[PDB]
């Protein structure tokens, strides 16, 4: 059944929206002030800090960073008769914790929290990619397209586990491997137990994310090493390099800024009644009638800023430029020639140069974001029955496709990773960059509500460049 | 206890000797005729044919080779007033089967049969080495020193399993692998069951024969292949090539010709009372007072023939020439310049040229033939405790040599054969051709009965050549 999940997501988004309304009430902000991305970012990171129990518990035992008992940050921006001002106002954790407490009818709202962490992950992935950590681990910065949800902490649950990508998991595993190489953390203490439990859980998440059998079995053989040394390091690097083409269907949750949700909730559009979806038309239908303001530097182009924020909202920073432009309706500028900077504003930059303006979010078309992979993998490995069932009682043979039956079982168990690298490189060679994917699907029009008739895109515009980076 | 085994071997050798006396009685042969190697060979191969149930059962359903209901061979040689004559006399199987039946007090005498097969194995190994089958299997004929007991059939029991060597087992396994590659004999029929049972038993015998742990574990990983293809072929070739230096202590049973046993039994030297041993001084003490005659071609050197037959009796054809000469007391001629041929005589060669003469078997010294390996392996891998036991109840640590504890268990199981080839080649590199072996042991004098004082040999005679072949 899908009605229950729809009601649950509608309920928790209604809670988030009415929390945002409560914030707009308590901050004494004007109508325009509540349509700002920056203040939503500030309050939302404040919520992240308040609800992150582990960092807090690390902090009350560590009274450092000067003024840090329980209050952090808070750069609220207010419009003064056309000009702008920034104030560093500090808020307690317990008060706003309880404001959430009645902002969700007595619940913890963990799903909402995961929504905020995921929307932060999308903003960071859209703005800045961490080539720095990649090169730190020795890992090639050519594969930044594997950095989905890198800024996410491990505190996120299964819903948060859905969005964090393959390459980010390679990075976090490499971090723990380097730590275990530096010192003997693998002893029989409770620390070793929690490390191996986390390691096996993360490997299970990995094997869930992949699609092809060969990579799944190689990963299953990865955690056989009770004492991970150096071989699994290049094993995981090659895992990422092979997942370049055999990508895992991780997630692309379409999280939206708190201002848009709050404006919708304030207008009386209760999400529980008509339902809410995070994947279909629904996150789209709020945006063509949404007004968003933000601050811009006197050199930044607002036209680029609108495209970038729509990227971040729809987590399309790692999507191809051609289809993103087709859905948007206008050409999208790659990261190479963007005359803009990060949407976050520095704490030291001067107050005079900021100017507020409206953000354009309307898009001509819409499409469903499925958590799947390209059809090319199913082209490499076709589909069909392998077994048969006797319906009539007739004296006949039972046809069994035996050579694939051994392949599923792997009768002769794989010796090491290398034998798997062999046929996975063979599959990579079988791959082609002209393999059309997602057959039977298309882009629909905004007037469509039940996905009745799509239109297939056709891109013949030479080599404009399907690479947002470079 | 060793008295029971001594009594058993004495009993079965007494049975063999009195069977030989019965044969000398029934053949109506003269005193000199019973001191011939050739007639003993003929009657003994006849016994092999009579007691080999499998070939017989293959033969009564296959009435071929003309005159072959139940009688084969029988080239008995008789001395006629100085000259010689050869007669092809044919004997039934059941009569001589029953002659054995009372020749051993109603027993089957399987141990005696194994003794005859092993003595045939020694004669064949001394005379001719099967480079032909080696090259047939593609296997290098440089390693003929691994052909111990090649002519032995698989019918031999555990006692017979002791003497058949590592390279011969490589050959028989290669034969079955080639047969299973030619046709799909690995189906679920009873034939497949008996093949896998034999294969696992022979692998168990192999792992019993080896000494070092690495080769044992690699062999244990050999039979993991449920469908042996081509990889295990070079795996077994490399097994033989590595066993070149890390040799297995297979066996060197000192079997003696039936004429010597029969002469001893006829004289009244009952073996049950004073005991018999096949490994110590005992098989030696019968030979300095043993008279043996044999036929020789007018070009063959009797001096070479005596040395070769003493080789075959003591199965020292694959022993070093220096120590063999030292124990014998005279220089031993290598196979390169032996002006003699096989002790078996062709069925087509003429009757005129044969001449009978005495065979010299007396040796100056004696030594024990242990089924062990060179001390060099224990030099590569030293000896000592690995664990400790608390004798006093004292609050103290229990010292455990952990890195070797994993090595015995192989905590990270070996991926394939290649990782084992690595360190086994490392051990081969660590090997030296100057490693003195068999420390604490020596060659004793014939006057010694209880192994009280040996004398250590010292060979400084340049490079005479410790290679019987080549």
């Amino acid at each position: 059944n899908a009605t229950e999940i729809r009601a649950s997501v509608g309920k928790m988004i209604d809670g988030i929206g009415r929390f945002y309304i409560q914030m707009c009430t308590e901050l004494k902000l004007s109508d325009y002030e509540g349509r700002l991305i920056q203040n939503s970012l500030t309050i939302e990171r404040m919520v992240l800090s308040a609800f992150d129990e582990r960092r807090n518990k690390y902090l009350e035992e560590h009274p450092s960073a000067g003024k840090d008992p329980k209050k952090t940050g808070g750069p609220i921006y207010r419009r003064v008769d056309g000009k702008w001002r920034r104030e560093l106002i500090l808020y307690d954790k317990e008060e706003i914790r309880r404001i959430w407490r009645q902002a969700n009818n007595g619940d913890d709202a963990t799903a909402g929290l995961t929504h905020m962490m995921i929307w932060h992950s999308n903003l960071n992935d859209a703005t800045y990619q961490r080539t720095r950590a990649l090169v730190r681990t020795g890992m090639d910065p050519r594969m930044c397209s594997l950095m989905q949800g890198s800024t996410l902490p491990r505190r996120s649950g299964a819903a948060g586990a859905a969005v964090k990508g393959v390459g980010t998991m390679v990075m976090e595993l490499i971090r723990m491997i380097k730590r275990g190489i530096n010192d003997r953390n693998f002893w029989r203490g409770e620390n070793g137990r929690r490390t191996r439990i986390a390691y096996e859980r993360m490997c299970n998440i990995l094997k869930g994310k992949f699609q092809t059998a060969a990579q799944r079995t190689m990963v299953d053989q990865v955690r056989e090493s009770r004492n991970p040394g150096n071989a699994e390091f290049e094993d995981l690097i090659f895992l990422a390099r092979s997942a370049l083409i055999l990508r895992g269907s991780v997630a692309h949750k379409s999280c939206l800024p708190a201002c848009v949700y709050g404006s919708a909730v304030a207008s009386g559009y209760d999400f529980e009644r008509e339902g809410y979806s995070l994947v279909g038309i629904d996150p789209f239908r709020l945006l063509q009638n949404s007004q968003v303001y933000s601050l811009i530097r006197p050199n930044e182009n607002p036209a680029h800023k609108s495209q970038l924020v729509w990227m971040a909202c729809h987590s399309a920073a790692f999507e191809d430029l051609r289809v993103s432009s087709f859905i948007r309706g206008t050409k999208v500028v790659p990261r190479g020639k963007l005359s803009t900077r990060g949407v976050q504003i520095a704490s030291n930059e001067n107050m005079e140069t900021m100017e507020s303006s409206t953000l354009e979010l309307r898009s001509r078309y819409w499409a469903i974001r499925t958590r799947s992979g390209g059809n090319t993998n199913q082209q490499r490995a076709s589909s069909g029955q392998i077994s048969i069932q006797p319906t009539f009682s007739v004296q006949r043979n039972l046809p069994f496709d035996r050579p694939t039956i051994m392949a599923a079982f792997t009768g002769n168990t794989e010796g090491r990773t290398s034998d798997m690298r062999t046929e996975i490189i063979r599959l990579m060679e079988s791959a082609r960059p002209e393999d059309v994917s997602f057959q039977g699907r298309g882009v629909f029009e905004l007037s469509d509500e039940k996905a009745t008739s799509p239109i297939v895109p056709s891109f013949d515009m030479s080599n404009e460049g399907s690479y947002f980076f470079g």
